[PDB]
DNA sequence: ATGATGACGCT
DNA sequence: AGCGTCAT
């Protein structure tokens, strides 16, 4: 019987990482409720993030800024940059890509958000683990560590008793432990923070376990500038009462159908159910992986993979600004252009390749979806006033007006996407 | 009128 | 290829 103990894994979390950034720029910003906000004419902004003195009031992510003041009415709020008529987080990109080569002195990482990154520790926790001579873990090598399910009045206090007692109990003789493996990632997911806020000044979150949604959901226990080793003998408590929503790819339809079809809550009671029903009411895929994770197993590898693998620019038009003739539609996709060609210059001086794909994507009024349509065609010169003329060309005919210079039904949303890249 | 992106599965 | 799901 095998228990997913093959490997150690964690998630990197750049707590509220544009609020972060916008504070390191702007001191007067710091230990302060704030957030940061795309576009201030429509109700003040769009929030995107929420430094945590903000999120004690009440203020979200999707909230706007003028909700955001009668929560909390000291808030300060930091602009996202605007360039050709469209927010750009190029800053936030830069920072980004300043953490995760940090990272990747430690072990190998995937990039999974602008602000997350998985780790893969295996090969580093080995290392170490011949590197210490069978030699004591001190608890003072884990300054910010939860072991969850530790203990068994001061928040610190509970930490430490938590630790001391996954500690004492370790057993630091057998090399192949996969406790002992867990504490060793642990020590250098600590190491690996300590340089990050030390090279950077930015703070982050993690979890530590055996794969990427134990790694994710530990991440989220003790937040923020803390850390949670999630072991494998804490996933039955952890999972008794915790509602299936939460895990990982569980958060959408597939969720709610396991939710309803079987008549559960809670991630734990997947466990009564046989692999063959679970692949009966949800799939051969969605079925295995389900039977697996209630018992704390998932296999997904962390992807060595810092790079993206599309470029992609988009905008929304909603409500009255939808685009409605043909002479708009052109001026923005070649404002979408060339944004996009910037970012594919840098990315071919910077990365050695070069895409050779576009997707144009548009959205419609009414339409409820992400995407109502999505074309190809080729990508050869970097070139906007070629790419936005062959995205248009891509898309004309959707237009079913009948006045040549207008464009209906409006057009809600409009995406170019660079993909298929090649080694240049 | 919760945006701008990104990864991936299915057919 | 083109659409759907899940996520930050
Ligand atoms: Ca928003
Ligand atoms: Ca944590
Ligand atoms: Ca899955």
């Amino acid at each position: 019987m095998a228990t997913g103990q093959d490997r150690v894994v964690a998630l990197v979390d750049m707590d509220c990482f544009f609020v972060q950034v916008e504070q390191r720029q702007n001191p007067h910003l710091r230990n302060k409720p704030c957030a940061v906000v795309q576009y201030k004419s429509w109700k003040g902004g769009g929030i995107i993030a929420v430094s945590y003195e903000a999120r004690a009031f009440g203020v979200t992510r999707s909230m706007w800024a003028d909700d955001a003041k009668k929560l909390c009415p000291d808030l300060l709020l930091a602009q996202v940059r605007e360039s050709r008529g469209k927010a750009n987080l190029t800053k936030y990109r830069e920072a980004s890509v300043e953490v995760m080569e940090i990272m990747s002195r430690f072990a190998v990482i995937e990039r999974a958000s602008i602000d997350e990154a998985y780790v893969d520790l295996t090969s580093a926790v080995q290392e170490r683990l011949q590197k210490l001579q069978g030699q004591p873990i001190s608890a003072d090598l884990l300054p910010s560590t939860y072991i969850e399910g530790l203990p068994q009045v001061q928040k610190e206090g509970m930490r430490k008793q938590g630790l001391f007692q996954w500690l004492d109990s370790l057993q630091i003789d057998n090399l192949t432990s996969p406790d002992l493996q867990l504490t060793v990632g642990a020590v250098i997911v600590e190491e690996m923070r300590a340089a990050i806020e030390r090279e950077t000044g930015f703070q982050c979150s993690a979890g530590i376990s055996h794969n990427k949604v134990l790694a994710k959901l530990a991440c989220g226990l003790n937040k923020p500038n803390r850390q949670t080793l999630v072991s494998h003998g804490s996933v039955p408590q952890l999972f008794s009462q915790m509602p299936i929503r939460k895990i990982r790819s569980l958060g959408g339809k597939l969720g709610a159908s396991v939710i309803e079809i079987l008549g559960i809550e809670y991630m734990g009671e997947l466990t009564q159910f046989t692999e063959s029903q679970l692949q009966s009411h949800f799939g051969e895929k969605n079925g295995s992986w389900l039977y697996a994770m209630c018992r704390g197993i998932e296999h997904d590898p962390v992807k060595p993979r810092q790079l993206p693998k599309t470029i992609g620019c988009s905008k929304n038009f909603p409500g009255k600004t939808a685009l409605a003739t043909r002479e708009q539609v052109q001026w923005w996709l070649l404002q979408l252009a060339q944004e996009l060609e910037e970012r594919l210059t840098k990315d071919r001086n910077d990365n050695d390749r070069v895409a050779t794909q576009l997707v144009v994507s548009i959205r419609v009024q009414g339409d409820k979806r992400l995407s109502s349509l999505r074309r190809c065609c080729a990508l050869t010169r970097y070139d906007a006033h070629k790419m936005s003329h062959d995205a248009f060309t891509v898309i004309k005919n959707c237009n079913t007006s009948g006045i040549q210079t207008e464009w209906s039904p409006p057009l809600t949303m409009l995406f170019l996407c660079a993909t298929k890249f090649s080694a240049s």
